[PDB]
């Protein structure tokens, strides 16, 4: 019935950083996924109410979406690339867990994940 509050994108008690890797994650990785024709279901938190996705937040207790990731990067929320990569992987995994294998939304996530891995293969060394 109700949706939970979306994930935080900034916190005044969590230290903030910019790194060249995090800049690549925003400017190259996130933007490359975001343009994809299959990105739109992943661009905002799941509205379980409007999507009619039964039990979404009964099953998924660590929701994540690319809009949240984008805003985290914009706000210097991540300390390191591993934290950001983990959020992408949580987003994909949530899709694989909630939906049935082979579902069209799963095909979309798999296409985005393949592309994500292409792009992170080229993550620069830290400056
Ligand atoms: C990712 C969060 N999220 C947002 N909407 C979500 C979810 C979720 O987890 N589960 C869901 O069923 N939902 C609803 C939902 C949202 C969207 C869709 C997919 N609609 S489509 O793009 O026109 C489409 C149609 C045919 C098709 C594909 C994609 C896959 C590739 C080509 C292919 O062979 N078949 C199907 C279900």
């Amino acid at each position: 019935s109700m949706n939970p509050p979306p994930p935080e994108t900034s916190n005044p008690n969590k230290p903030k950083r910019q790194t060249n890797q995090l800049q690549y994650l925003l400017r190259v990785v996130l933007k490359t996924l975001w343009k994809h024709q299959f990105a739109w279901p992943f661009q905002q938190p799941v509205d379980a109410v409007k999507l009619n996705l039964p039990d979404y937040y009964k099953i998924i207790k660590t929701p994540m979406d690319m809009g949240t990731i984008k805003k985290r990067l914009e706000n210097n929320y991540y300390w390191n690339a591993q934290e950001c990569i983990q959020d992408f992987n949580t987003m994909f995994t949530n899709c694989y867990i909630y939906n049935k294998p082979g579902d069209d939304i799963v095909l979309m996530a798999e296409a985005l994940e393949k592309l994500f891995l292409q792009k992170i293969n080229e993550l620069p060394t830290e400056e």
